[PDB]
């Protein structure tokens, strides 16, 4: 709800709405769109992103483990949800009562589940096929047969889907093998899909009747027809400004020595906020200009060298646009020497999220706010 | 409450209790101990750590910004709390109502607070003195005098204390503090400092309250009593694949087996705070050091097992497993950062299990139902 | 849980509220909004009940005296726009912004303070109150108006939504004086209104695209004097005891009372703690269709009335309202009290239940001190 | 959530309540209970706050005017015994019984009706109110007393807990008349008390093992005149606007006001909707330590005062209480209003926050219309 | 809380307090007392009875299945609780987090449990030994060994107890066999107990360090030093009375013909209240006299022939005392041709319970009351 530190993230839900609407137009009315909202929508806000996606065209959601699926249900999400990661056989009943589909990786798992669950709710499963270069998943025809047999036998089990993850030139091997495995099934599952496939993201396949719109939904390219809009931005404000004389010292994480007369500003964001120490020499946007982060990043604050004296309260943009200049997630990731996925995800619970929709503030989410 | 993924953190509150208890001895019965629980107790659990510290002898708590203090109050903590970072003057009433003390860095700030606030609750302020190498704080007698004047005049303003942060030399800042301290008409009820290697070791002051920083968590921020580490991180294998010589595995990149081996996948990734730079780090499984192979994904990472191991086998990322042990400093070293950052990065989606007296006290799942 | 356990209550006929506003909505052009005033818990009629009835009848905006009253409405489900017409603290702008509540500004100094202490993220809507020279507050000159306009245009989250004034009840002078102040603004604000203007309720005035239906919305003539206004508030109680007295007999109900002749005295459970002030000591109430004088001093929780012959316990007494062909209006009570009508319903305390009627059928009962 | 957003509030010094009762508890013998009266939301001081303070100071029982007030106390955690001193419905006996609330009985007919409609399972405690001849209600003869006694002894769940009367303020006559009515009972009831007896507050009277600390508990003399009583209620506001006027200048605040000379007028956010009635139009308030007259008519949410020279916005105005060496008591307000002290605090509306002080430190703030 | 039909049950908690206090005095300070509160305390009120028992001397509670144990925890009971009946292996985690001990009947069950549960809470088990004439339980040394092995291996499993049910002249066989089985355990479990043993209910055994105070705690003899006090009573009131002339007819469930001038009274209790139809010719107490139930018992009412005309509101006692006359549970059971256990248990949720303590009403429990 309300927050009391001048540091926050903004989530432009129109960027998310637009991205999904454009994909919904491109793909044939036959293909479903599954929106990925794991890790609290990659740090964007699980329920806010989920509703916007469903509203724009998505029809199903994907999360990493059971708790993320239960969080969506509790917050009012009624659309289908698939747990793409591992789960405990003992939780079958729970997932079943909550109408949450689960992915199966081993026949061994389904047997445990079929043995400790008798009903009354029907539980839907999706099989993850290991095409041969994976670390997990169904690996052979024998195993595939055991799984199919356990489902048709059990009165509450339902084989809803089949999918796999395509690594990114192994596409050949990983596809011919998949097509081969898909034939081991007596009949074609209601939903055939896959993840991390730029191919089925632009060109139609048809072997797949559901596409997984992963990180691209957030305007981030998963690997460096319509443009993608970035939805995440990060801001803060100067809470102090100190003028330094030449030669003067200031001990941030280490020791900084002013080479000339300059002004140092402190903003209330640090590595506890997910603004990692490696961003030690990155720059930020203040008063429309670029300003360098000097000295080490502290736990709850970091210092920036200002062009001249600015008043406390001046807005600082860490990720986003100011004037004609811009800083994107890729820029931050590049400086950190990591992938864009990791950036928004690392922005901790401590930082409130402000959601915009139709160029207008919709709501504020302060994970540690009162209530 | 409950959790449904085999990944979790453990917080030994006995480690917290003992660390505070030890410091409670070395310090004279006249000096308060202030426990810092900012950042949700550095990833350990704000209310849990807070209560434990208060039981072991601590009397006040410190957080970085107002929302953290308000959260501690909403959770039932009644002990005095000090906001060490910046706050908005327009929030003075809110702070006063909740009995939250605030740190003052400029006279302009108080000037605004004074005009915006009229009562009826009293607001306790702590003056932060800039000895010289800081990025903020009060530094001249002129401003210090303005602050003392604003408070005296205001019916609901109270100068509760003054402090400074000793960066790490110490000899200069010290005498400089004593000098600045003498500017005040009357010595404040509380005079404390933060990050003082000598305030821990040695008592004696000047200082009737010392800030037990990260040390309370058993992390050396760089003597006459041992410090216990209170944080451990664990997970379990959720799948095991056997590989033949030369067999390939397309993880985050291309990995090739060079012998018969088994690879275990654990349900923890970078979206959990287990950052990608840990791709060549070792974890603990079956009492042995197993290396993380390939790249660390968002929700999972792979490890070469010391041999065939069943699903469910317990994997320890930070902590002890039999004869082997992985400390926080170890992880920090690999990542090339400081220990502080490690636990603080373990995300909200990772449950914390609290132990007290060698036995499980509670579970907290930040995303559990309710 | 809205039950009550004392035979004393007030009745709020929401059909009267609905009809009064519906009539006004008919008269005014579609371009003209109707602002419904619901300060003071809708002048003792029930804030949320009156608000939604006024809204359903054609009103599109609400007005309250201070921030708390606005927050109370939002907490009770009201979503329509709300304007705080009285003073507020600069430091509460954020709270008001977060809650979509507009604030009235009377001094540039106030805005200067609010501008310096607020930075976002919600936009805050302001209405400037102009002092046309004979008031006790408000913007009075062009230089201050410009400073204000400047501050708003300069602040990214500040919005100039309206402008208004209160015409004292010398009107011709104020009206023209207001037109001058209007031109002091670069452009015309989204909403231009005024209050206490009987004229704006009789004839549509192109100058204002929003009119304030003050106390008249409750059927009370804001002054001495197009459509019929119906009152919505009545007050009732019941006899809880009756006693026959002989000539000369004394009774000490606050003061000494001597029965000049054989008579019957009834006691009803309502007193000054209920807002039925002591000054109503010799007013007449309705019982069994007859006017009966309240004799003796009014106590905190009860008062005695001289009855027109024997009557059983449980007999309905009407303090304000109709009984048979006899009627007692709020103005009748005000007159006896030597005060204005506005004050009567507002004084009927929080401990007197309000029974709401809609479509000639009970709708809800709200007992401010009931369990829950 | 007990924050408020208008600079107008009342203060309740619970130390005063504690001290007044503590003094009474010292005087009265251990066999004598003290009943604390908390009807009317503790005469506008806050029911639960005053109740528990009185209880902590030595009072062992509470009194309210009607059932709802008693249910409100129970819902707020009060466990001490409560007596409804006013009328109630026979059909509510079960509810009252279930909640351990005692009821006053004034007529045998009432008990007959309650006996016929209640059968259990909770016991219900009654206190008989005797009319000593000069009252307007209560049991008046021995035959009715016997019928009542009979009904109770006959009903398994009915209990005769007490007997009391109200001595008018002819006392010698009533006292003796009460002793006669007392002997009409087979045995002496567990509790025998009376109300409005200054005597019972000065000297211990073996006839009553429980005394009613009425309004005196609030530091208000129930009449004109052993221990010092301290007042617990003050009322405050702040200037929200100030305007300098020249000689002859006019201001229309309800009525026309002409400045006979250069002067400064301040406006505070409190009006008749807050219980600060219009009749207080020429009363004096405290501002900057000086007495200042309220000039012009009091509006619903504000009133203007003539200031002693220029003063900034935010200056504290004290309507009731002390400022410097000047003081304004409740009796001073009552006098100007031509009413009794009892009525003043009771009239200060539900929308004015009450700030409670205990041990010279703020304890809680209860804003009846605050969020929550 | 409140109820609005003149039919109710009274539970004298002093009867329960006294019974337990007397047993606590008799047994040595070494032996624990386990109070049985299954079936909502045999229709007496689970939480009310549990607290009273713990307060009088009991230290542990027993319920039939998991939900009854969870109901006690939710209502504030923190004392130990044992599920004496069957439970699902998948619920181990739940019982574990709630500190609820479970009974194990097969090694097969423990294996399923040990396989789907890894932690973090310790779960306590009690082994039910089948002495040879049971329908379930551990039957041999091999099975006993497997169970012991699974517990010591698993880091969270704890063997807390061992018990069995003694049928009631097979006591010999069922005891010598039990003593024999008890030796198969490496060490003696912390708690050794048994159920339905009148023997260990009066005379000390010592082989058992915990006695199960079953139905006797309620003042009911489980098979027809200090006396037992009956805690349950049932009442109602006449809601109508009709005078009949000789020869007159009234069609209750069937057809009743008045043989003479008589008065018929109707009370608002029927078989939906658990006042079964077979009580068709039982008698009840009204105005201190016995009165016969005439005509069939209806769903929500039943008729009684009154001595003379009584007013509506007159109290009717179905189980309890009026004047010098009394009706006990055994009387009702005898008429029904069943055991006393079944009577209070059958008194449905529809009938509120009024609890007394120290000859004073403590609280009312109306299962279908508002809230």
């Amino acid at each position: 709800n309300d927050f009391h530190r001048d540091t926050w993230a903004e989530v432009d839900l129109d960027a998310i709405y637009d991205n999904v609407e454009n994909l919904r137009r491109l793909l044939p009315d036959d293909t479903h769109i599954m929106a990925s909202v794991c890790g609290n929508a990659y740090g964007h806000g699980d329920v806010q992103v989920a509703r916007t996606a469903l509203e724009a065209g998505a029809s199903r959601l994907a999360v990493a483990f059971l708790d993320e699926a239960l969080a969506l249900r509790e917050k009012g999400i009624e659309a289908p949800i698939l747990v793409t990661g591992a789960s405990r056989p003992a939780d079958a009943a729970l997932a079943a009562q909550q109408r949450i589909a689960l992915t199966v990786f081993r026949s061994d798992w389904l047997e445990e589940a079929s043995a400790l669950y008798s009903g009354p709710f029907p539980i839907h499963f999706h099989l993850y096929m290991d095409t041969g270069m994976g670390s997990l998943g169904v690996k052979d025809e024998e195993e595939t047969k055991r799984i199919v047999a356990l489902i048709e036998r059990h009165p509450h089990f339902v084989l809803e889907g089949l999918w796999t993850w395509f690594a990114t030139d192994y596409f050949s091997y990983q596809y011919t093998r998949f097509l081969h495995m898909l034939e081991w099934l007596p009949s074609r599952p209601p939903l055939v899909h896959c993840a991390n496939s730029a191919a089925s993201l632009r060109f139609p396949d048809r072997t797949f009747n559901m596409v997984q719109f992963g990180i691209a939904m957030y305007g981030l390219a998963p690997s460096p027809p319509y443009p993608l809009k970035e939805a995440f931005s990060l801001h803060s404000r100067l809470v102090h400004v100190k003028k330094l004389q030449p030669g003067e010292k200031v001990s941030f994480g280490a020791t900084y020595t002013a080479q000339t007369e300059e002004w140092i500003g402190t903003i209330p964001i640090g590595y506890k906020d997910g603004w990692l120490r490696r961003l030690q020499h990155f720059h930020v946007l203040v008063d429309g200009q670029k300003a360098p982060i000097v000295g080490r990043i502290l736990g709850d604050m970091c210092m920036i060298r200002l062009p001249g004296p600015l008043p406390v309260g001046t807005k600082v943009t860490l990720i986003g646009r100011q004037g004609d200049k811009v800083i994107s997630i890729d820029d931050v990731a590049r400086h950190l020497e990591t992938i864009n996925y990791e950036v928004p995800c690392t922005i901790s619970y401590r930082v409130p999220r402000i959601f915009f929709r139709h160029k207008r503030i919709m709501e504020v989410r302060n994970a540690i706010g009162r209530g």
